């Protein structure tokens, strides 16, 4: 039994505990319960999880989540995603997803409902290629205080950090629309 209504394509539950976010629709997990899929601690059930950090290039490189994947652009998103699609290496386990940017407070979010768009554009409803996805609550931010040696190398670089503003200035510039 689960108090929650089920995934995307209505196949059962979600399997992570959520927490309250700001975007009331969409399902928000703690860092506690990113460090539980890192350490192995659903392996009998999930075969992948991909971390889409959607931080410009240069924050990504000033310090990641351990496995995290870098795809700022809808466009990254979508090829790597998308074009040829994630399963798992047994139908009884699941993918799941988890996005996330510097406070997964817009840039996360956003790249998340873009790929349920796009699924459920390809498929015939209700299947989806990614049924669960959630979004990690706080960011990169409130991650790296508390579980440090899971991230590489072991720093924090803001968005608005003062020596990228050139950097910061160039990527928007790459984006499909601002
Ligand atoms: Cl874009």
């Amino acid at each position: 039994s689960d108090h929650r209504e089920l995934i995307g394509d209505y196949s059962k539950a979600f399997l992570l505990q959520t927490v309250d976010g700001k975007h009331q629709d969409l399902k928000y997990i703690s860092p506690e319960t990113m460090v539980a899929l890192l350490t192995g601690k659903f392996s009998n059930i999930v075969d992948k999880f991909v971390i889409v950090d959607c931080r410009y290039p240069y924050e990504y490189e000033g310090g990641h989540i351990k496995t995290a994947v870098n795809l700022p652009l809808e466009r990254d998103a979508e090829s790597f995603l998308l074009k040829s699609p994630i399963a798992p290496c047994s139908l009884d386990k699941r993918v799941i997803l988890i996005f996330h940017c510097e406070f997964s407070s817009e840039r996360g979010p956003r790249m998340c409902r873009f790929i349920r768009e796009r699924d459920r554009a390809v498929n015939d409803y209700p299947s989806l290629y990614y049924p669960e996805m959630y979004i990690l609550k706080g960011g990169y931010k409130e991650f790296f205080p508390q579980h440090p040696n899971f991230c590489e190398p072991q720093d924090y670089r803001p968005m608005n950090h003062e020596a990228f503003k050139d950097e910061l200035k160039t990527f928007r510039l790459k984006t499909r629309s601002w």
